[PDB]
């Protein structure tokens, strides 16, 4: 279920945010702990192309070895919040799992800085979602939290204490191939 309507950030740069490098998921939270892994990695770039917000996702579960691509074309619902398609692509941008009518996901900015943001996001594959999932993103893989981005989780009503870290998994990105995903 997806159960909130996350606030985007007063004053969001979405030029900044989408300026086509790579974010790191640091940390994440779903509100229904059982619907993701406990150890998980997982980045995005973020950026414009041929007018229209994209956003290229990349996932890997170090326990069983899955790892898959998206591209998601971003409408605008209001600054900082989006409504995105996915596509499951190979590293290459060549189509495993077209668009789908149905299967989408919300994308809100709850903060972002130069280094640093707190996104939420609840997945849709047709009648069913994955809930809600936060994740604190940074510009370094390895970076901790800073202060500003804690102030915001907690500002979401939420506790930082129990997001959990991708820090064990010493995460290995393709990010020649995650950015240059935003143009297919
Ligand atoms: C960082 C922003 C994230 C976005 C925008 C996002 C979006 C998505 C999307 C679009 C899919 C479906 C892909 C497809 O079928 O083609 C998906 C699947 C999945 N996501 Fe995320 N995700 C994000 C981060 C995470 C994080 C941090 C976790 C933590 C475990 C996670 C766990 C999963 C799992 C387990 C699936 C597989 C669901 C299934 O196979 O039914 N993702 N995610």
């Amino acid at each position: 279920a997806c159960t909130k309507n996350a606030i985007a950030q007063t004053g969001f740069n979405k030029d900044k945010y989408f300026n086509g490098d790579v974010w790191y998921v640091t940390d994440y939270l779903n509100l229904q702990p059982d619907n993701v892994p406990k150890r998980y990695c997982a980045a995005l770039a973020a950026g414009t192309a041929s007018g229209k917000l994209k956003e290229a996702l990349y996932h890997y579960d170090p326990k069983t070895q899955d790892t898959f691509y998206d591209v998601s074309e971003l409408q605008v619902e209001s600054l900082g919040k989006y409504t995105a398609n996915f596509k499951k692509v190979d590293k290459n941008g060549n189509v495993k799992v077209a668009v789908t009518a149905g299967n989408y996901y919300t994308f809100t900015v709850m903060y972002a800085d130069d280094s640093s943001a707190l996104i939420h996001t609840c997945l849709h594959k047709g009648n069913k979602d994955l809930g809600d999932l936060y994740a604190v993103l940074n510009r370094n893989k390895d970076a901790a939290a800073g202060d500003k981005v804690k102030s915001a989780v907690s500002a979401a009503t939420l506790e930082f204490s129990k997001f959990i870290s991708t820090k064990e998994n010493n995460c290995a990105y393709d990010n020649d191939s995650l950015k240059s995903l935003l143009t297919k």
